[PDB]
């Protein structure tokens, strides 16, 4: 009839750990009565938080009004009535305190890069899947009712084939002179683990790898664009970290998907990400939101002379309510642990990520196309 | 290159046969230049007007600087200098000259219908099939560019399959006391051929075998709305004709289709005639010029409730003119013109107006009868 | 001043049953605190819900501040201290639970069809009237806003002689394939009740006799456009019942009313359903909620000819009431009708008139031919 989940959760507090997880998923859950089940019975997340600094994380429990914190991560860790654990916080940080949650036994749930190589990624698959424990982590931008739209499209036969996929990321990042950052530095920075290629090709492994195939190749190019930023502070910095990169990738089943992304690039399309998918039957474009349609029956017939064609397509009706996508896949990692539903997102998902963010700055660095190993 | 074409034309003094036959089919064409074929020449049309009275004729004649002209149609045949012969005339006479063309030798392209009774265009059907002579009858919706773009869609793919039809057709055409009438009196006295059953269902037939499958059955009802009209003179005149009708179309490959059709009925829709068409995998709506798309993946999800205003006629995409449309009785006559000298394939024979007279006369019978009626196989 | 009436609910928790009858009715007219008599009185409703499963109508007792509940409609049925008894289940069960209400000497008030059955509704009919308890079926669709319109219409003499009435009802029904079904399965399996027909023909009966003129005959064909759906489950189910339907109905003083309806049909016009009628002195098109007209002296003059906008040639009525809840608005009729004698056209005959139309309708379509309207006796 109604049961306990015991949850730790590191980094909340962001930037977005706050906003997307603690906000609007687990507090969400909370007030909705929890985490429906198969036979009717239902899931309550009993939560205790975890930051860096217990002066600026103190209200938070009862902002909310939730239960406990301390500021000493192994406090939390120790408890075995937390069966699970979650992190939101730094990229580097985050395999160790997996492994110590893995170790102490915890089932694992985790925000996107789930380390810095592919090699720290894979053994943590390793120990999570050794140990027994239930894993996950972050697929957010599947989630987004644009992408939402464009799976629907595929399945239900649309397109006919899939034939080629344009994404367009990005929006410039203000270099901090003028206006403020609208992104924390450290994005900006080589040394402190900055730059788009690995922070962006961790999302299109699985947005390409669901939506249109298995990655097979990439050849990638990024650049430094911008040379100096300004600090949170004010302070001017040698900007070392690719702010934008073009890559072309090979999928299974012979699509190419071409995305260039850039934080330093300015907006004339229907979004902050764009994803035009071409099929033989219809095409798409997607944004975060809405998703507009051009059967092949509409496809209009201009011709070279030296018109709206946005006027030949057709916006797709919100047939349903969208969930917030952080909330929606809190669900279905609870539902994998408590009723053995079936997971697709565990930890490996995320080592995929970060092997093809590796495969493309090794495809910058060597100039040629590089192949992505089966793991 | 500029080969001749004796063409004999009947019914071009009255009022489709003028405006849509000779002036924007034949006197078109002859300005174009002829019709072109595959290989590369062009069939002029030199032709000669009949119609009844000399004095009218020749003033007919001028007007489009035409040479040829008579009152004599039975010379007109006779003379093997010409070989082909078009009737645009009373339907009541058509099929005995018709007869009389195709005894002659002559090749025969007529308007609508063919004959008053469908014994009596079968009859001429063969005839003309017996003598080995080219044949063909007036099919003008098909050529509507909203239907055409049906057959596109059709042709596409994109209904996945065709499950049902809706035709919704006509206006109000004025009774005559306070406005003048759209239409020729005639065609609201039964005694007189009028009647909306025998003048669209013979349409319907052709709409429906070559857009959507071939029609096995239909019910009909039609009624007498309004009892009372004026003449052309103002003169008062008892309506007989039925000028409205309802009916349901069994087609082959299981599709059902319906069409209303009335001279009585105020417009609400994007034409003076409407075909939607539900696929699995799609639906349309066309009328005249304008064809309208709504793939099933962008059919909404409304649920039943008696507030927020929705607007259904957005979630449809209006398909692209990719196309230059012709005058659809000049392109028809064009393709009757290239059967007659290249054997260009040609469907619409004389067969097709004796399957719209086989309908009229079987919906006719559903409605005396009560009851469906199975159209048999010629 | 204040009344208690004890009224059993059978086929609330659906979603229909949920909203519109217990939600927008019974809670609406509790919460105005009861209908209110001519003399003065308030009749309050003390309802108790009743569901074949107890979690799933305690719960729902609860939230609306209800009191009462079970899941023994036996027990509820011959309480004798609740006085009415309505269902919106099962059609299948209906004529039987109706039956039991009657014989333990309750008002009855029910959802359509009444029974399955012609014969089954007919005894249904006059049994209650043996009993001399009061009983009425839903007649929602005439208290659409829209329709309500088209009465004023015919009322004040707009048309002048109606001639014809041309309807569209029905959208798409989602197969479940990739997206759920807007509907209960149910309506899709000819062997669980299920049929376009029998469900929408019983709303047709008392449209055109109220609006139009009484059904004389009916022609009728029905189909099914799709062999498989998909169950509220996930399920994969074999689709047997009709799910489109075209009739053509003749109507006293000469009218002809042609009907449309389908679950597979998509919607290009106003609303859900439409209703054009043309007479001799204007038309209208109404929806659920609007009813748009063109006066005789309106209408413009078109020749065929292969932009002009038609839509732009009608007048949309305004709004010179507050139009409430259909439902809502019978219920306190039919409640009216039980305290003080009120006038009530729509009781268990008008439902069986509506049973006997479909049936009509359906033989009209199996003997492929038109079906004269028997009167009742």
């Amino acid at each position: 009839t109604t049961q306990r989940l015991g949850l730790i959760m590191n980094g909340v507090t962001g930037r977005m750990g706050l906003n997307q997880h603690l906000i609007r998923s687990i507090v969400a859950i909370r007030d909705q009565g929890g985490v429906r089940l198969k036979n009717g019975d239902r899931i309550m997340p009993d939560p205790i938080l975890v930051g860096r600094s217990a002066e600026k994380v103190e209200a938070l429990a009862k902002r909310f009004n939730i239960a406990r914190w301390t500021t000493d991560l192994d406090a939390a860790l120790a408890d075995k009535n937390d069966t699970m654990f979650f992190d939101a916080a730094t990229t580097q940080a985050r395999p160790g305190l997996l492994t110590q949650a893995i170790n102490a036994g915890k089932h694992v749930y985790c925000e996107k890069p789930i380390a810095t190589n592919f090699e720290e990624a894979l053994e943590v698959v390793k120990l999570a899947n050794s140990k027994g424990v239930k894993h996950g982590t972050v697929q957010d931008k599947l989630f987004l009712p644009g992408l939402k739209k464009i799976a629907f499209l595929r399945d239900s036969g649309f397109f006919g084939r899939i034939l080629s996929v344009r994404g367009e990321f990005g929006y410039w990042v203000f270099e901090g002179g003028w206006q403020e950052a609208q992104r924390p530095s450290w994005n900006y920075r080589d040394e402190d683990g900055g730059g788009i290629i690995l922070d962006m090709v961790c999302h299109w492994r699985y947005v390409l790898d669901n939506l249109f195939g298995n990655v097979q190749s990439v050849v990638c190019i990024g650049n430094t664009d911008i040379p100096e930023r300004f600090d949170e502070q004010g302070k001017k910095y040698k900007a070392t970290a690719d702010d934008s990169a073009y890559a072309t990738f090979q999928l299974e089943g012979g699509v190419i998907a071409h995305i260039n992304m850039s934080w330093v690039t300015r907006v004339y399309r229907d979004d902050l990400v764009t994803f035009q998918v071409d099929g033989t039957h219809g095409s798409a474009v997607a944004g975060l939101s809405d998703c507009m349609i051009q059967a092949r029956q509409a496809t209009p017939r201009p011709v070279w002379n030296p018109h709206d064609f946005y006027g030949d397509w057709q916006k797709l009706p919100d047939n349903v309510s969208y969930d917030n996508g952080f909330k929606e896949q809190w669900e279905m990692f609870i539902r994998h642990v408590y009723e053995d539903a079936p997971y697709k997102f565990t930890l490996l998902e995320g080592a995929k990520g970060v092997q093809l963010a590796e495969c493309a700055l090794k495809s910058w660095k060597e100039r040629r196309w590089i192949d992505v190993a089966p793991i």
